[PDB]
């Protein structure tokens, strides 16, 4: 749970900078990691 969190938390936030700097593939990478763990997340609650 919790340090799963953390770096959804982390990996969101440097998805927030990547566009704020418009860094294109960045932030579709990311957000591909993101998914992932997001998925990771919800099954261990789930």
């Amino acid at each position: 749970g919790s340090p799963l969190l953390q770096q959804i938390h982390n990996i969101t936030s440097f998805i927030r900078q990547a566009k704020a700097a418009g860094r294109m593939d960045e932030v579709r990478t990311l957000q591909e990691n993101l998914r992932q763990l997001q998925d990771e997340y919800d099954q261990q609650q789930t």
